[PDB]
């Protein structure tokens, strides 16, 4: 049940920023490791005194690396004579947070209709404002709160090429990698209690708590009134035998912030053979593939939606499978992006609930958990 | 005239680690875009509660990538109860260093006979002390002092793969990338005043000035007996209408530090090759060619060294050359390795010198400075 209660309008996933502390070495990691392209940039070459900012896209989905300069470049510069593309950007909160947190994402970006109306509404209904709306060259209104930890909300409204400041980079230095990445499809928290985390971004937001349907975590889902953003938040689960990788992720990470990522792919058969072959040179590496068990039980569940052959396809690739009363999903993690392990990328796609599909067809996976320990302790029979 | 002055006993470069914010992110894309291989690793993995450090090799070429864990993974720990596999590293000096200067070098390392003598006999000769001798696992000694800015020489002595601590890494993980790259050639540094950087550096090694034959700098070449560790050290000159790029490196890297590693390569044409792939798809990026102007005045020069297709394969790479009175260098520089306009790689080949090949064979490409305006007005001609 729905009840589209979202205190604002809010459209779709707009940007996810990465705060590094090399922006040019990561965003060229990503874009090999994913098949992104570089598209535009922010940096001294564009007059950007304060931060580097690289921007990779594919298909919808936009990743932005930013990393601070010397405080001394824009040490003559105020607020009103910055030359930071991002305004809210801070040298002191950027070094604080990666010291913290290493590689990871500080904004989850979404556009909507009136970012400063997004931003009242907001702090009216309880969100803990970060950054007030700024004008960008009478053409886009940014604005930001706190979502978790270090990581906030981004709020960007255009009234009508990124961001102003943004320069298009040069088609040479602009290598047309695709490997069917098409856009975000939610994007997960990890938080020491879980139901003050949902009290307060559901507070603010509107946001309403998606449908569902022990493995160290419990879980829910925000979704907006379309359930086209959509927000799980996990919290630990605590003496179980085996440690929970929420709480080493909250170790790691010194608290809450962004756990994963995922990404849609048109083709997610292509999609990972593209990057496992790129996994040893220089791209992404994927977690252990489950036993041929979990394959030769695959069949009595998604044998309806998926032939012997792309069943098969699943085994060489690794790929996990899941259904929900609506759809099917597809999905495979990543290792994590960098040294700690925290962040990481899912990647996912989606077959079912047409209308357009309708968001979250086939859930998040979470039958996997069971299905796991029942094909672990099935291999070794 | 070399008066083989060297206070202790010098064998060759060992490796150069560079500090990062994420070694995973910085080590994959370097991997990636010069042919080297995962070689080895020391992170949580292998027991290692306090830094992320991966080894990537080519040849006898060894760069080292090293980034801080939370302080709080290791907070119990003393000295001497350290997890650390490089006892010098400190997480504040780490922080510290990155958030000074941005990607770059820490340590040029070199492998000596007695690392504790080599320590001993350098302060006793004014070098200033950065981490005493620590004998690792009765088999490896390190020591460091200051070279320049917080740029540290390391000492290394084994009594007898990298340093105790660090595991070989998975051969499945560890893909056998090879451009060609094969070893250290020299390596640079960039200080605010020539003279007492000189004074210094070869007060406490023995080092001797090696033989040379208005571009914004100065320069001075310190080299070991047999001039097989090359440490060129160059200064800005002031007043020049087009600033010079020694004081930019200065202003941006916040002091001096490290300025460029130059890769000897075994084929260079092989290797920029190889480079040039790449370097839209995630690896390094090159300076400007010089003009087909300056490749029609190389015939003049070094028509007796190369035939007319080997100048034709230096036009379609844009690989420089200079002469000495003894041998011929070919050479071509990378755009800075990060964000910052501060370190960046030359790739190298020397011909001639033969006896091996004697160090310093052909110089540095000092000509190359005079021929590239001699280029740029006959080109507008
Ligand atoms: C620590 C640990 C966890 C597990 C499962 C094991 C186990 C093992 C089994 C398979 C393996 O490789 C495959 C693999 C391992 N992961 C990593 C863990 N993970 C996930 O994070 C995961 C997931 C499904 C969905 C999602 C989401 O999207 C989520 C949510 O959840 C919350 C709601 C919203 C979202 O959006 C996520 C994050 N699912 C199935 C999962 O398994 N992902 N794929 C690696 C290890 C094991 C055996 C047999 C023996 C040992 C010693 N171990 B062992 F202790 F190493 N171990
Ligand atoms: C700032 C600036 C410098 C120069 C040369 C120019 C000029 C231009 C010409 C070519 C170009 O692309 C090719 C290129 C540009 N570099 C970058 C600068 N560099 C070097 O760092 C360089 C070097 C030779 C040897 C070495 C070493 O190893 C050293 C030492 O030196 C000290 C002793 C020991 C070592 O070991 C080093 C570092 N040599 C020839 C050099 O040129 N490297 N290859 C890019 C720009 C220009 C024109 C025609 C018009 C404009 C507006 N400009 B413009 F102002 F952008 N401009
Ligand atoms: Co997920
Ligand atoms: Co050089």
């Amino acid at each position: 049940k729905n009840p589209k209660s979202d205190k604002f309008k809010v459209k779709r996933f707009h940007h996810i920023e990465f705060w590094c502390g090399d922006a040019t070495n990561v965003a060229r990691r990503f874009s090999w490791g994913l098949g992104m392209r570089f598209s535009a940039k922010s940096d001294l070459s564009t007059g950007n005194m304060v931060h580097a900012s690289y921007l990779l896209t594919s298909g919808d989905l936009r990743f932005l690396f930013t990393a601070p300069y010397s405080p001394s470049l824009s040490a003559g510069e105020i607020k009103p004579t910055t030359t930071a593309s991002i305004p809210s950007f801070d040298h002191g909160s950027c070094r604080s947070f990666f010291s913290s947190h290493g590689l990871g994402v500080r904004a989850v970006a979404i556009e909507v209709e009136d970012a400063e109306s997004a931003f009242s509404i907001s702090v009216a209904n309880g969100a803990i404002p970060s950054s007030p709306p700024i004008v960008l060259n009478e053409a886009v209104t940014i604005a930001e709160v706190k979502l978790y930890g270090d990581v906030v909300l981004r709020y960007v409204s255009y009234k009508a090429e990124f961001l102003p400041g943004f320069e298009r980079v040069e088609d040479a230095s602009s290598f047309p990698l695709d490997y069917g990445i098409r856009r975000l499809d939610h994007a997960v928290g990890n938080v020491p209690e879980l139901g003050p985390a949902l009290t307060y971004v559901a507070g603010f937001t509107g946001f309403h708590q998606f449908a569902e349907f022990e493995s160290g975590l419990n879980s829910a889902v925000l979704a907006s009134n379309d359930e086209m953003v959509l927000l799980p938040i996990n919290e630990p689960v605590h003496g179980t035998k085996r440690k929970s990788q929420i709480q080493t992720y909250l170790e790691h990470n010194e608290g809450a912030g962004l756990q994963h990522l995922a990404l849609m792919s048109e083709d997610i058969f292509r999609t990972l053979r593209e990057m496992r072959k790129r996994s040893s040179i220089g791209g992404f590496d994927f977690m252990p593939s489950p036993p041929p068990t979990y394959y030769q039980n695959l069949k009595k569940r998604v044998g309806d939606v998926l032939s012997d052959d792309q069943i098969k396809e699943c085994e060489e690739l690794g790929i996990l499978v899941d259904r929900d009363d609506q759809g099917t999903l597809l999905q495979i993690f990543t290792k994590p992006l960098g040294d700690r392990p925290t962040i990481f990328i899912e990647i996912i796609q989606r077959v079912g609930c047409m209308m357009y599909q309708s968001g979250g067809c086939g859930g998040f996976g979470k039958g996997n958990f069971s299905e796991l320990f029942k094909s672990i302790e099935e291999y070794e029979k």
